[PDB]
């Protein structure tokens, strides 16, 4: 069996779609394939918000529900449907898909077509969240508009600024578009090298924004290694030397949201 898809950011939605696969699989002691489309039609488009994450971090997420293999938008978008079909859908009987879901030449692939050439098709529906369909065009919205509190309920996690490398270490997330937080300064879950786990202050400010984040409690530095944060609160906005007591209100400010985040944990 085979589930065929974008899945930026691998939200609620996608994953009703990979465990259906999962799913169909297990009663047919059959084998999983996921094939992820490495963008989306409107990725060049200047008004492209961005990617939630890198093609890679979606994969190493994507691979913990079965094998995935990457179909190359340009290897692609010029198929017909039988060139589709003919190239990495034979042997395959079953492919699961979200609602309305496209793939060839002008974009004219579909559901109803994968039937007419022996090809069983499930279209999974939407997962509606609040009053909404789980896309990641929201959660797209929601991070720019900084509303990360807000991202879980339709994500299924903290919305996360993955990349590699006193003050602060520098985050370079990679070459892909990806979509930016609001400008401004957000308490983080800080995933050390080492294992252990830390909260910290991150500033989000400048077309190419940067990333800094002020660890609490941390000692070393973690130059080209890798890090993984979670982004639980938006904090304050940006804003113009009165510095060494903005920030030093700012961390005691992120001790007593911490606080609060554990408190809320107990119960």
């Amino acid at each position: 069996v085979v589930s065929i898809g974008v899945f930026d950011g691998v939200h609620i939605g996608h994953q009703k779609v990979l465990r259906t696969m999962k799913e169909i699989a297990f009663f047919r002691k059959d084998d999983s394939l996921i094939y992820t489309i490495s963008y989306p039609p409107e990725y060049f488009l200047p008004d492209f918000p961005g990617l939630l994450m890198t093609v890679e971090s979606r994969v190493e997420m994507l691979s913990r529900y079965a094998r995935t293999v990457v179909l190359d938008f340009f290897r692609i978008k010029d198929l017909t449907p039988e060139g589709f079909v003919e190239r990495y859908l034979s042997g395959v009987s079953a492919v699961v898909v979200g609602r309305d879901f496209r793939f060839g030449k002008n974009a004219s692939g579909n559901a109803s077509f994968l039937r007419k050439k022996g090809v069983e098709v499930y279209e999974i529906e939407d997962v509606v969240v609040q009053g909404k369909r789980v896309s990641s065009s929201l959660i797209r919205n929601l991070v720019q508009e900084g509303r990360v509190e807000e991202i879980p309920a339709y994500l299924g996690r903290y919305f996360e600024i993955e990349g590699i490398v006193f003050p602060t270490a520098n985050i370079d997330r990679g070459n892909e578009k990806l979509v930016d937080l609001k400008r401004g300064v957000y308490l983080v879950r800080v995933h050390l090298p080492d294992g252990k786990k830390k909260f910290g202050v991150m500033n989000v400010g400048f077309r190419n924004v940067k990333y800094e984040v002020y660890i609490l409690d941390f000692e070393g530095d973690l130059y080209g290694q890798r890090l993984k944060l979670e982004v639980l609160k938006f904090m304050r906005d940006e804003k113009k030397e009165e510095l060494k007591a903005a920030i030093d209100q700012d961390v005691k400010s992120a001790r007593n949201m911490i606080d609060d985040i554990i408190n809320s944990k107990f119960e």
